[PDB]
């Protein structure tokens, strides 16, 4: 029953690090308390993220939010709900960025980063920087000024990794 063994991690400031690997093999070494998903409003985990997760939890995830949508409805952009991690981690922090390609406003994306608050650890994606089109280097940015809880990030791309942790040491 071993929980939140993160190793391999870069630390960018006192609560939030950083780590060149895929989430959800980090999820099945570390068995968080809480894994964070880059959720759209209607939970349809359908690529990226998303995707990646359901797929590991054989589809109990997306099984579990249509029983979810069917009873609450919708979520909000920059909204949360707290699901099963199933077989990933206790739970999962479905989170909802803004999508800038359908031009929902930058700014939602600190609503969605503060809902990282209410959880002492985290595993998590970088929110809107897959096809909801925003920089990555800016979704860490609004993350490590927001976010005031321990959050360990997962960054699956070896050369977006470098881009991010070279931009982000060389200007602070």
């Amino acid at each position: 029953h071993m929980v939140n063994s993160f190793s391999g991690y870069l630390k960018l400031t006192d609560n939030v690090y950083i780590k060149n690997a895929d989430i959800v093999e980090e999820a099945k070494k570390v068995k968080p308390t809480v894994v964070v998903n880059a959720a759209n409003v209607y939970l349809k985990h359908g690529g990226g993220v998303a995707g990646a997760l359901n797929k590991a939890t054989n589809n109990a995830m997306q099984v579990e939010s249509d029983d979810y949508i069917a009873t609450n409805g919708p979520l909000k952009v920059g909204g949360s709900c707290v699901l099963s991690g199933h077989n990933l981690a206790k739970h999962c922090l479905h989170v909802v960025g803004p999508n800038v390609n359908k031009g929902e406003d930058i700014q939602l994306l600190k609503s969605a980063y503060e809902n990282f608050n209410q959880h002492e650890v985290l595993l998590a994606p970088l929110l809107s920087a897959g096809i909801f089109g925003a920089d990555p280097i800016h979704s860490l940015r609004v993350c490590v000024d927001t976010v005031r809880t321990n959050v360990y990030l997962a960054v699956f791309d070896k050369n977006l990794y470098d881009k991010l942790v070279s931009s982000f040491l060389e200007m602070k």
